[PDB]
């Protein structure tokens, strides 16, 4: 195709790595790019965090408003909310969305501890069929993202996949799939990323991630107007671990992917 060709001009324009994965609900078609090659999540992870937590809300009714204390000593880089609440503490529903919504860190190692641990949440994500999905380190260690470690990575397509059945699928009870889709369309940090290669008319939740060798991404859920959703994953990185961020990259691909309609 036109569009797997212009992907991979992109892909060698940029100097660096693309994996793509959409996915179209009116007729569930696929466009793919590197789609099972697996690529380090960064905090696109957190959502996975997020909805373990949601899914153990279900059934036990100490989970969405249980407060939990914030020690200092808990302080990781990148907790701009997490650090204003040593005395107030944080309800696990207050963590979930500091981590989805200003990627907090401290959240997401909240949120970890809580469940018990990283493989608690790839345990959450087996049991929403996704064999792929792995989390193996804490914030921000989990963000190293050397090329060729398995570390807490996942493919596009599984990731796409696996934000389909979160957001829009049965992994979750209405109320819970409610208020995942209710904390991505709250987003703070997504603006220069796959938003900016969209129309102005499709409304959009999504989280970005970001780590070493320059590794940029996006995960949305989209929201025509006239139209059935969409489910997008732009997976971004670079073999320079100094490497910056390349956030028009996923714009650029999300663009390309969507232009058809």
């Amino acid at each position: 195709d036109a569009i797997q060709q212009k992907l991979a001009d992109l892909e060698k324009r940029s100097g660096g790595r693309l994996g793509v994965a959409l996915i179209n609900t009116a007729d569930d078609s696929q466009t793919l790019y590197r789609g099972d090659e697996r690529f380090a999540m960064c905090s696109t992870g957190k959502v996975m965090a997020a909805a373990a937590v949601l899914k153990q809300s279900e059934s036990n009714p100490e989970v969405v408003n249980k407060r939990l204390e914030i020690k200092k000593s808990d302080l990781v880089v990148w907790s701009p909310i997490t650090e204003k609440h040593l005395q107030s503490g944080m309800t696990l529903a207050e963590l979930s969305a500091a981590a989805l919504q200003y990627s907090d860190n401290t959240a997401m190692n909240k949120m970890i501890s809580y469940l018990g641990g990283p493989e608690k949440v790839t345990a959450f994500a087996q049991s929403i069929g996704d064999v792929t999905f792995r989390l193996d380190r804490t914030e921000p260690a989990l963000n190293s993202a050397i090329p060729g470690d398995k570390r807490d990575t996942t493919t596009p397509l599984a990731m796409a996949e696996s934000l389909r059945k979160l957001t829009l699928g049965n992994a979750l009870g209405e109320q819970q799939r409610a208020q995942l889709v209710t904390w991505l369309k709250g987003n703070t940090t997504g603006g220069q990323s796959i938003r900016a290669g969209l129309p102005a008319s499709w409304a959009v939740g999504d989280k970005t991630g970001a780590g070493d060798y320059g590794t940029t991404n996006d995960i949305a859920v989209i929201w025509p107007e006239n139209h059935a959703p969409l489910v997008l994953v732009t997976y971004f990185t670079q073999p320079q671990q100094d490497a910056k961020s390349r956030k028009e990259v996923l714009a650029a691909a999300a663009k390309i992917v969507t232009e058809g309609l």
